[PDB]
């Protein structure tokens, strides 16, 4: 219960929509991707511009609420709903700029990833964002945030180039190379912990049609597969992305119906290129072993980053445990392939992705991501519909990890599950973590922002 | 030039941008999709709210300047913006509000479809819109709109449910069966003529994955495929959509080098329905002739949504020639092929697509939209790039419709070019033209949105 005259001054300032647990939709705008988080917050606030986030973000200051702040709300942790504070929710402001004279976007802090794509490729532009087109471009960029761009283009954080942020105080600031460079440094990988922003601007590339294949492996070959692509990418040009998603065969007609809902490799690739320099690379790597269900097609970006996942189901249940690998030893390969044969659920996948390229010519200490020259991401990421049975898919999730452990080093902050808390220092190293403190102490000292994963002040 | 007090007056209201002939966002803010328009408005103003609209909409009324409202801004016959006068722009206006409970959305008017169908595939959920990602969700709408999901679910405007609407005398209404119904039925096929709708309300669907195939047939077999095409699509159940686009083919890899920029039949269907039944049904159409450059893939909605078209290739310059038929000849066909043979650039497509199904089984009068029982469209899109060039593509077109005529009736009003403002009795026919006009009598007496296919009050 809250001060009377606290509230109708930030209402007074407020000129988005205010949910309280007895209002109606209270309970759809509290519930995030992660099924498994289920909290009540005490309000939550439906930002509409930028002043409306300097009055929730003041309101909640002085009125000691727990601060929430949802982009698109897929926080693998949960970090986008608290209980008896306050969501700053952002997923009304979801506008999105696109100059085609400069190749240039500004994107609102609530941004869904497809809807960004649309907006930019509207001039056959883009920039690196992840796959999956639902996904908020809040905390995604915040992060880091990589996807089929990543290894010509780099991270999404590698091609920011300013942010309107609103920090702990109140104030709204401008974050670039030129303004504010700390707090620049620390908002490309430092996620949440130094205030909203409120608007990221990027620079935009010129992608056309990309040739793209995607293919199911039996785990027969399961050996084979993986080995010829770890070896492929060790040398690969920026221009070819190829992804090992190892899960149960979806019932879809491309694929046998004896290979439904068993085990398989499906690998997903495509080249940013001339689509017939793709032709010839796509099917160089297609045969590791004898492809399923063969799907090649040229595409549009925007068709690209909405095309993962087949079979376009979306589960209500989730856990993931994540890390980065130097080097994929045929040790780690064979473990891998015996944790992904007992996978239970249908939506569950191991993936590996290889990330480098563009990503890892980027200086260690330019931004707050790290492991850069780590090329190899694999995410154990549990995903099921009924919560009687939380347990065994979580268990699948943590035994893979384990077995892999001394292979992985590091973690991206954007694939933490809600009991993660303490990866943070682990994840960054202790020489980011203690920059990033440095700059918390200065523009978030009291820790206002502490619902992600979080770097304490000083 | 305009008075100081209600400028002020407006400015104080206005929680949006303004933009002069001197800002530095004017010159790119004033182009349209339609290259070949080129104007100079007094004012673009882009809203941010309901009250923004209600605040320029107020001050043109004062001002007595000529109103563009702007969507997405693919007007055919660049109706989206204006010399000498003001803009309402509502591209900023992005917003859409999914509820899962209640396969409901609502959709601010400036919505761009890739935006809107990335926030109803959040929860597998969709509804009607275009083929083409970046147009805008408001004039489509408010014209009819018709893509992959109309055959079995109707036109855009068969699954609205309630507009937010604000009229000349800036008055904000809610239209719906239950409220304001007249107007209601205007605005479902009736353009922007009775005001600027800041939100759509539609029922959503469940449309998982959906088996998708692409292919190209040489002209030489022309005449099979068409007839084909034109004999199945009579009897073809709901769940069956197929559109042929007789164009250049792209220089793709899956096509030959022998057809890259030959006149061809790209041939694309989906089954809208479980994708094994669809192998069989797109399958059982495929081979009319033979079937070149085949795609053929288990799409999640939101990537068939993003696909069209091949090539992914932003024309600078449009001209458009459309119109409707009950019936498809072998005449007609015989001079679509022939016609199709002469296109020039390689962005020009000649459309013949079929609509029926579940558009043909709501009442004709309804909606405002007519022609539901002609099954038929064709549209004779040019689009080019050189300014020099447009005689030679605009001839293009205007003598195809015309070697097509007596076939043709009615016409789309959101496939209308800019010289055919004459065309807006024989598209509505006198019966509904006469009843627009009762209901813009009423809303519009001044006729104040007349940058449309406009009908006159009275
Ligand atoms: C299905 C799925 C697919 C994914 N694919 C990819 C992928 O391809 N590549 C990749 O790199 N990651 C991917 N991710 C991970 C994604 O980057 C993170 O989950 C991200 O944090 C989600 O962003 P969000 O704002 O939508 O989530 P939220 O839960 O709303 O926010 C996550 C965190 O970011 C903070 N935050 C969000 N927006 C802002 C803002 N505007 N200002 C300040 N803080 C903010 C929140 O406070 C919170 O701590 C995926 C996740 C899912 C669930
Ligand atoms: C590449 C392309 C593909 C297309 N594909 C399809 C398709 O598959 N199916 C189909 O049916 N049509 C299709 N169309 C046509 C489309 O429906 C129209 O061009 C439509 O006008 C697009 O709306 P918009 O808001 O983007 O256009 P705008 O130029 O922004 O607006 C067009 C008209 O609508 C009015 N208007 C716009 N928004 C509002 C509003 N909120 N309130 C009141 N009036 C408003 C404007 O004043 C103007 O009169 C396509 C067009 C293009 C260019």
């Amino acid at each position: 219960q809250l001060d009377p005259a606290t509230l109708a001054a930030f209402s007074a300032a407020f000129r988005g929509e205010l949910i309280w647990p007895s209002d109606a939709d209270y309970d759809e705008a509290r519930r995030i991707w992660n099924g498994t988080i289920d909290r009540r917050p005490a309000l939550i606030a439906r930002c509409t511009s930028t002043p409306d986030v300097v009055a929730a973000v003041s309101f909640a200051r002085k009125s000691g609420l727990l601060v929430a702040v949802r982009g698109g709300g897929h926080s693998m942790a949960g970090h986008s709903v608290c209980d008896g504070g306050i969501v700053i929710d952002l997923s009304l402001m979801n506008s999105i700029k696109v100059s085609r004279r400069l190749r240039r976007a500004r994107a609102q802090g609530g941004c869904l990833l497809g809807a960004f794509d649309t907006a930019t490729q509207a001039h056959m532009l883009a920039t690196p964002a992840g796959v999956v087109s639902h996904t908020g471009l809040g905390g995604l960029v915040l992060g880091g945030g990589f996807g089929w761009l990543s290894r010509k283009y780099g991270l999404s954080i590698d091609n920011l180039t300013s942010v309107e942020i609103v920090t702990a105080d109140g104030g709204v600031l401008t974050a670039s190379d030129t303004e504010n460079p700390d707090l620049f440094w620390a908002v490309r990988g430092g996620g949440g912990n130094f205030g909203v922003v409120t608007a990221f601007e990027f620079d935009l590339h010129r992608v056309g049609p990309v040739r793209f294949a995607s293919t199911y492996y039996s785990l027969d070959e399961g050996p084979q597969v993986i080995r010829a692509w770890r070896d492929h990418m060790a040398t690969a040009p920026d221009e070819l992305t190829w992804a090992l998603y190892l899960r149960l065969a979806p019932p879809l007609p491309e694929l046998p119906a004896d290979m439904h809902g068993k085990p398989v490799i499906c690998a997903m690739s495509c080249w940013i290129g001339d689509p017939h320099e793709g032709e010839r690379q796509l099917e160089s790597i297609l045969h590791a072993g004898k492809p399923h269900g063969l799907t090649k097609a040229t595409l549009p970006y925007r068709a690209l980053q909405a095309y993962s996942f087949p079979g376009a189901v979306v589960p209500d249940r989730i856990y993931t445990k994540s890390g980065y690998l130097n080097e994929l030893s045929d040790e780690a390969t064979d473990t891998v392939l015996e944790h992904a044969a007992d996978i239970a659920s249908p939506f569950t996948q191991l993936e590996l992705l290889y990330l480098g390229g563009a990503v890892a010519r980027v200086p260690d200490d330019a931004t707050a991501y790290p492991n850069r020259q780590s090329p190899f991401v694999t995410n154990l990421a549990a995903a099921w519909m009924d919560p009687t049975e939380d347990a065994r898919h979580t268990a699948w999730a943590r035994e893979g990890y384990r077995a892999l452990a001394g292979h992985l080093s590091g973690g991206y902050v954007n694939f933490m599950n809600p009991g993660e808390a303490d990866r943070t220092r682990e994840a960054y190293g202790a020489a980011k973590f203690e920059r990033l403190q440095g700059v918390k102490a200065k523009y978030d000292p009291t820790n206002l922002f502490r619902l992600n994963q979080n770097i304490p002040p000083s």
